[PDB]
C-alpha cells in the first residue's frame, strides 16, 4: 500500500485525485491531500471576485465533498518543506511521508524585479487576496463620497498588463466602476482606468482582429491603454513607467499587477533545475532522477514533443496534466510503463465583462455573447471535471 502525496488541492492537484481515487483500489494505495485552505477556489474566476462582480463564497468549494474518505485522507496544512530524497513534506501541521509524490502547488505573482511592486499593488492570486482588493476599491469610492477634498486620484485605477488576466479584470472593472460610481455619488468620467503593458503587444495568444475587439470594447468603457510601456517601479502614488525612456510618475489610489505569475516558491528551494517556479519535467510529467515524483500545473513548465519552449500556465493543461498523473500512477502501482502528457488544446474564451469575450473554439474565433455563453460552458465543465453534475448544478455558472 504505497503512499501517493498530493500537495496542493487546485485544478492540478484536485483533478489527480478525484480521477486516481476511481482507479486505485483501498489496498492498492493510501492517498494523502495536503491544501492551505479547507476549500478549493476556482482561480480562473479571481478576475470577477477582485473587481466584487461576484461573491467570494460563488469561487470555491470544499475539497472534502469531492472526495472518497476511504481513499483519501484531507490534510488542511501549508507545505513548508519539500524533502526529494529523505521523502518527507514537511507542514505546519506535522511531517508526511510519500512513495510518490504529485507537486500542485499552483501559482504566486512574478514582479519581474520591479521595486516595489509586491510591496504597493494589489495581486490576483487566491480568494483572500481579491476579497482585500474588492474591498479596497469599493473603500476609495466610498472615501471619495465623504470626503470634502474629491481627489479624483483615489478613483484612479491601475492594471500592469494587457494579457489575458489584466484582460478580463479590466472587463469586470468596466462594470463594476459604473455600479459603484452611481452607488457613491461619482461622475464615471472622474474615473480613469489604466492598462500599462512592457511588452509591444496585448493579449499575444490572439489573432488581431480579436485584440482589436476586446480594445474598442474597453476603450469605449473607459480604460486607456500604454502597450510597449514599462513599468519600472510601484510606489504609494502608483506606477513608474518609461515613455521614451523618460520616467513618468503615473497616480492611482489602486495599483493591480497581473502582467506575470510564477510557480510555488517551495519549487527553487525543493527541486534543481527551477526557472520562475517551473521545473521542466519528463514527457510522462515526472522530474530528471525521480520516477516517483510528478510536478503538474503552475509548478511545471511542459515542453510538447518536436518543440522548445513549454506551454503556457493554464487550468487546462493543469487538469488535462491531472488526468494523466493519475492514469500513469495506476500503471506504476501494477509494475506498468508510463505513457506520455499529450496536450490537447480544447480552445479558451478571455472575458469582456459578463456579455461579451474574446476566444478561439473548435480553432475557430469567437467574440460577443457567443464567446460569454461559450466561457460559462468551460468555467462549468471544469467544476464537472473535478466533482460531477452536482458539484457543476450547485457551483458552476448556469
Ligand atoms: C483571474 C485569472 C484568470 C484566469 N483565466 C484562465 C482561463 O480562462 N483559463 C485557463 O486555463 N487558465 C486561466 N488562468 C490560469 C489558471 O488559474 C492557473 O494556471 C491555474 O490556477 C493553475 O492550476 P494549479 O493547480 O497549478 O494551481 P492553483 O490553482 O494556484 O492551486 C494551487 C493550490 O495549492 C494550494 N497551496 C499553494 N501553496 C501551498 C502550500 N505551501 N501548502 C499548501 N497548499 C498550498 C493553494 O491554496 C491552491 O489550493 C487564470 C488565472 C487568473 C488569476
Amino acid at each position: 500500500r504505497k503512499k501517493v502525496l498530493v500537495l496542493g488541492a487546485g485544478y492540478a492537484g484536485l483533478q489527480t485525485v478525484t480521477k486516481l481515487q476511481k482507479a486505485i483500489s483501498t489496498e492498492e494505495a493510501e492517498i494523502t491531500l495536503i491544501n492551505k485552505n479547507e476549500y478549493h477556489y476556482e482561480a480562473t474566476w479571481l478576475h470577477e471576485a477582485s473587481a466584487g462582480t461576484l461573491n467570494y463564497e460563488d469561487v470555491l468549494y470544499p475539497v472534502e465533498s469531492v472526495l472518497k474518505k476511504d481513499k483519501v485522507n484531507f490534510v488542511q496544512a501549508e507545505v513548508t518543506k519539500i524533502d526529494r530524497d529523505a521523502k518527507k513534506v514537511e507542514t505546519n501541521q506535522g511531517i508526511y511521508d510519500f512513495d510518490i509524490l504529485v507537486v500542485a502547488l499552483g501559482f504566486v505573482s512574478e514582479t519581474f524585479g520591479i521595486e516595489g511592486m509586491k510591496d504597493h499593488a494589489f495581486q490576483i492570486e487566491n480568494v483572500i487576496t481579491a476579497r482585500e482588493l474588492s474591498r479596497h476599491i469599493e473603500d476609495k469610492f466610498a472615501n471619495y463620497a465623504a470626503s470634502k477634498e474629491k481627489d479624483d486620484n483615489d478613483l484612479s485605477i491601475l492594471v500592469g498588463g494587457a494579457g489575458f488576466t489584466g484582460v478580463e479584470f479590466l472587463g469586470e472593472l468596466t462594470d463594476r466602476i459604473p455600479e459603484l460610481c452611481s452607488k457613491y455619488g461619482v461622475d464615471q468620467n472622474k474615473v480613469k482606468i489604466t492598462c500599462v503593458e512592457a511588452a509591444p503587444k496585448m493579449l499575444p495568444m490572439f489573432s488581431e482582429e480579436l485584440v482589436n475587439h476586446a480594445v474598442s470594447y474597453l476603450e469605449d468603457r473607459g480604460v486607456e491603454f500604454k502597450i510597449a510601456t514599462p513599468i519600472v517601479a510601484c510606489n504609494e502614488k502608483g506606477f513608474v513607467v518609461e515613455v521614451d525612456g523618460e520616467k513618468q510618475q503615473l497616480n492611482a489610489g489602486t495599483s493591480v499587477w497581473a502582467a506575470g505569475v510564477r510557480g510555488s516558491k517551495l519549487m527553487e528551494e525543493s527541486f534543481e533545475g527551477v526557472k520562475r517556479g517551473r521545473i521542466v519535467t519528463k514527457q510522462d510529467l515526472t522530474i530528471n532522477g525521480y520516477d516517483n515524483i510528478f510536478v503538474i500545473g503552475d509548478c511545471s513548465a511542459f515542453i510538447p514533443a518536436g518543440e522548445e519552449r513549454p506551454l503556457p500556465t493554464t487550468a487546462q493543461i493543469a487538469m488535462q496534466q491531472g488526468e494523466s498523473v493519475a492514469k500513469n500512477i495506476k500503471r506504476i502501482l501494477n509494475g506498468e510503463s508510463t505513457e506520455e502528457f499529450e496536450y490537447v488544446d480544447r480552445g479558451t474564451v478571455c472575458s469582456l465583462g459578463s456579455h461579451d469575450g474574446v476566444g478561439m473554439v473548435f480553432g475557430k474565433p469567437i467574440a460577443g455573447k457567443k464567446a460569454a455563453f461559450m466561457k460559462k460552458v468551460i468555467d462549468t465543465r471544469a467544476v464537472f471535471k473535478i466533482g460531477g453534475i452536482g458539484l457543476a448544478f450547485k457551483k458552476g455558472k448556469f
